[PDB]
RNA sequence: GCUCAGGAAUAAGAGCUGAAUGCAUCUAAGCUCGAACUCUGACCUAAAAAGAGACCUCUUUAAGGAUUCCGGUAAAAGACC
């Protein structure tokens, strides 16, 4: 069917996300984390416990970038909520 | 007699994050390391840098500069002390 290039993230409770200027800011029980996710042709909005990210052209580069940004947002919220561990 | 580094950014290469391609992936964005190479740091030269410089002092019929005179740490002539 359709090649729509929109993605939702469904932010969970606790994280105070924002998209001031370009840097994407979050805060929660496990401290705060910051990141910058600016890229032409890829717009991001934060609203109602979810961040919507999409593009305009169906070129595969746009689709790859929208996937990458969605993954980064998920990992940021997940990290600020509880944290991440590595065992060696 | 003296004759070093340290740092920044990199090549081949090794990784992290990561989607197109639900997974996976060093790569497509992004990030971390990485050479006697490159840059910086030492060293020599450089207001005739035409955007032709900055600051201070002394004095504009003076400050000061040259020539003569006695010389050499300098010297082909000039210059320099």
């Amino acid at each position: 069917m359709v090649k729509e290039i929109a993605r939702t993230i469904e932010i969970p409770e606790g994280v105070s996300v924002s998209l001031a200027q370009d840097v994407f800011t979050a805060t929660g029980p496990k401290g705060t984390v910051e990141r910058k996710l600016w890229y032409p042709g890829i717009m991001i909005d934060v609203k109602d416990g979810e961040v919507v990210v999409d593009a305009e052209y169906a070129r595969k580069e746009q689709k790859a970038m929208v996937g990458t940004f969605a993954s980064h947002i998920r990992n940021l919220v997940k990290g600020v909520n509880e944290g991440f561990e590595c065992k060696m």
